[PDB]
């Protein structure tokens, strides 16, 4: 492995690191990706201490505080970056490259050496400033002697003596996993460039293969699609793009060489694209029930983490077979195009928009995100399409965390798992303009809520607590999935409530039952809660408009049904009173993150709720959404019976569409909905065609050896698809008895035939 091959390697990461092969002459966003890398680099060189003596490289950034060590070190690779893109300001000066220089050598001199020992957070020393050292050292390696490569690789070895591994000595070191593992292999394989060390470099390599290993428990991607990171919180929208983008960069460096990553298992990464990421991206964005803490910031938001899920997609794809290729961009080329809120060049880096522009040139057309239902049951998370919306559920159960809260981040967050309802739309700024700077943190949209106060960080930091709740779970037959809650509330209040999702290809049923507490304080269920941006938009009913003056709440009149201008239609399925509050808030991204600006951004909203009161004994509701629904379309969902409620309950919820003719339950208890029955929990959607009985059904505790329906629709005596046994019961009816052994809350699908 000689050094013919070194220079090769660390030639291909600058190349793809700058740019630099590849800049277009005269195209304007290349230009305007220049000139952002230019002010970059120039807000840097203006903080550069100067000092004789000095002990810190920029004056704003202490090295005694482990973040700004990191920043100091970024700076500095970005700094290399600009000196090393042909066209930047700073391109080949040579007072530039002596400053860069400089603050390499007094960054390694007074902080980051092979004698210190770790103060801080760990990933700092381990993931922020290997990663940033050694690209540094290669983007330089023609300037940098080889007793500076000596003390900067001594360093990192220091701190990494194996990437397969974490923490330093005095804490354990753990295995490493997920976004972690790749990111230790990155620095090192990096490093590993820059010292010419095939030894560290083919076992960096090694350590990628257990990051797309499948596990049933823990962190990783499931079968079922999903990824967990930090064992209980979901994940595929933040540390699931870490690992997406860094293993992207390491098979395009590697490819080709005498290190290529050659491990076949690697198909399941690869077979992720639409498994994982696909259904969890909307619009270019990732949704925020898939990005943990990471909401909490202002500039590391959902089009933020889309647009790199995108560039690593993109770079992916140039490898691999025409149908895979093609497939893929096709889904980034309807993620680029249907985003006219956050376009992926506007500050787009110099290879970030080579690859798009290598897309354009392609001509592959832009694929449309499917209707229908995507359901994550190993991470209580489930996706719902149809024209023009998609929602995203966000539950929690003995599995999963009501919220991660971590490093001063998302300390408010703890309603975010109780039963949240996205409705994301052509509102491409719903959940991203504010929204988690100004939202009323417990009034989230879909939830049920004690209003009793809870602190900051309750229920603990880094999802160390998950309420011991009966079961979260779904199914879906085509077009109607079924999705249930048992909520249990976070900070000891003894909230429980019963929450179930009919979802069709237009209408959310959301039913709730068994509701009650033990705090005292008053429950309330939101309908929704919705940032109207700077807008007065109407909120019409039967009799005219409602809740027309901000902070005077009103209570709907009689015709149980509400549209709101610019997104759609709520109906009440019962007798209970609606709530309608039209508010304005205020807030900072300072009072949600340590990091946050103290800019203060003041945001309309619409607020729709139920009460039910102080001490509910069985409390319940039942309302429907219809995103993008008319006034005309609203008005009419309550006649003809078109959303049948069946049963709502302690025992079961269940509802018919009628035009569909399509009926969904969920089961708490042995019972009966109508004329299906379960005899423990269960989600089910049948649907009858003719003298044939469709069936998807699954067992969400994921815990249960079996289950047992009592069938709906008459007796039927043979199975034409799918697996179970039929049988008889007391009263004549035909009973179905599925094998649930280690089915992990995955759905069955069967069909029957009179
Ligand atoms: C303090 C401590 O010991 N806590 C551990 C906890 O470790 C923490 O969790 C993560 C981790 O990597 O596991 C680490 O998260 C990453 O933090 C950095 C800054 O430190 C970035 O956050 S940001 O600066 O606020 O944006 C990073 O964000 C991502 O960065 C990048 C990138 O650099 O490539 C790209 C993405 O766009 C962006 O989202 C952030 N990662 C994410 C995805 O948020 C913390 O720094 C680290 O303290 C856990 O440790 S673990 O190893 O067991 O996982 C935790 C597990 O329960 O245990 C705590 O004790
Ligand atoms: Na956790």
């Amino acid at each position: 492995p000689g050094a013919a091959e070194f220079a090769a390697l660390r030639n291909r990461w600058v190349d793809q690191i700058t740019g630099r092969n590849v800049i277009q002459a005269g195209d304007p966003d290349f230009a305007k990706a220049i000139t952002a890398l230019n002010n970059k680099a120039a807000d840097s060189l203006a903080k550069l201490d100067a000092a004789a003596g000095r002990t810190s490289v920029f004056t704003d950034l202490s090295l005694a505080k482990d973040a700004e060590m990191v920043t100091t070190y970024t700076r500095l690779s970005q700094l290399a970056t600009a000196w090393a893109t042909p066209t930047a300001a700073v391109f080949g000066d040579a007072a530039v490259l002596a400053a860069i220089k400089a603050g390499l050598a007094d960054a390694n001199t007074l902080c980051y050496n092979d004698r210190k020992e770790e103060v801080g957070n760990w990933w700092s020393w381990e993931i922020g400033v290997p990663r940033a050292l050694a690209d540094a050292m290669v983007l330089l390696h023609a300037e940098l002697s080889a007793a500076e490569r000596t003390a900067y690789c001594a360093a990192i070895d220091h701190f990494v003596p194996d990437p397969w591994l974490q923490f330093p000595p005095k804490r354990g070191k753990i295995t490493s996993v997920g976004a972690n593992r790749v990111d230790l292999c990155q620095g090192i394989i990096i490093r590993s460039l820059a010292g010419e060390d095939p030894t560290k470099l083919n076992h960096a390599v090694a350590g990628l293969s257990q990051v797309w290993q499948y596990v049933t428990s823990g962190d990783g991607i499931f079968r079922d699609g999903s990824f967990i990171q930090h064992s209980t919180t979901p994940y595929t929208g933040s540390y699931g793009v870490v690992l997406l983008t860094g293993l992207s960069k390491l098979f395009s460096l590697l490819g080709g060489t005498a290190f290529e990553v050659s491990d076949p298992t690697r198909s399941i990464f690869f077979d992720a694209v639409e498994g994982s990421f696909a259904p969890v991206m909307i619009n270019g964005a990732m949704a925020d029930a898939v990005r943990g803490r990471s909401i909490s910031r202002e500039a590391n938001t959902g089009y933020d983490l889309g647009a790199s899920a995108i560039e690593a997609i993109l770079l992916l794809a140039r490898a691999m077979d025409p149908a895979t290729a093609a497939r893929w961009r096709g889904l980034c080329a309807g993620w680029i195009a249907r985003d006219t809120y956050r376009p992926i060049l506007n500050s787009a880096s110099v290879p970030r928009t080579a690859l798009v522009k290598q897309l354009e040139a392609t001509g592959v057309a832009p694929v449309a995100e499917a209707t229908g239902h995507k359901l994550f049951p190993a991470m209580d998370r489930t996706m719902h399409r149809g024209p023009g919306w998609a929602l995203s559920l966000a539950l929690s159960s003995n599995r999963i965390a009501w919220y991660e809260c971590g490093n001063g981040e998302n300390n408010r967050g703890y309603h975010t798992g109780s039963g949240m309802t996205y409705f994301y739309t052509s509102d491409l700024g719903q959940y991203d303009d504010a929204f988690w700077a100004t939202a009323n943190y417990n009034r989230l949209p879909g939830i049920t809520v004690d209003t009793t106060p809870l602190p900051d960080k309750v229920e603990g930091q880094w999802g160390a607590a998950v309420p011991a709740d009966e079961w979260s779970g779904a199914t879906a037959l085509g077009e109607v999935a079924a999705v249930g809650q048992h909520l249990v509330g976070p900070g000891r209040t003894g909230l429980t409530a019963r929450k179930s999702w009919f979802v069709s290809g237009d209408v959310t049923v959301c039913l709730g039952a068994d509701i009650s507490t033990a705090s005292g304080a008053k429950v309330e269920t939101i309908v929704d809660h919705r940032n109207l941006h700077q807008g007065s938009n109407t909120l019409t009913t039967a009799a005219g408009t409602i809740a027309g003056t901000a902070g005077t709440v009103e209570v709907l009149g009689d015709g149980r049904w509400v549209h709101l201008e610019g997104f759609g239609g709520y109906a009440m399925l019962d007798d209970s009173p609606l709530h309608v509050l039209r508010e304005t808030r205020s807030g900072s991204w300072s009072g949600v993150n340590i990091n946050g600006s103290a800019t203060v951004q003041q945001r309309n909203f619409a607020t729709l709720y139920v009460n039910h009161g102080v001490g509910p004994v069985a409390g319940s509701y039942a309302y429907m959404v219809a995103p993008g629904a008319s006034v005309d379309l609203t008005r009419k969902l309550l006649e003809g019976n078109k959303y049948s409620v069946i049963r709502n309950d302690a025992t079961a919820q269940s509802v018919e569409f009628k035009t569909a003719k399509t009926t969904a339950a969920t089961f708490w208890k042995p019972g009966m909905a109508g004329d299906l029955g379960a005899s423990g929990p269960a989600c089910v959607v049948f649907s009858r065609h003719g003298n044939e009985l469709s069936l998807a059904v699954s067992e969400p505790t994921q815990k249960a050896a079996g289950l047992t329906l009592t069938l709906p629709e008459g007796t039927w005596s043979s199975v034409l698809e799918g697996a179970g046994t039929l049988g008889t019961d007391a009263d004549g009816r035909s009973t179905l008895t599925l094998d649930t052994t280690g089915l992990s809350g995955k759905t069955k699908l069967i069909k029957l035939k009179r």
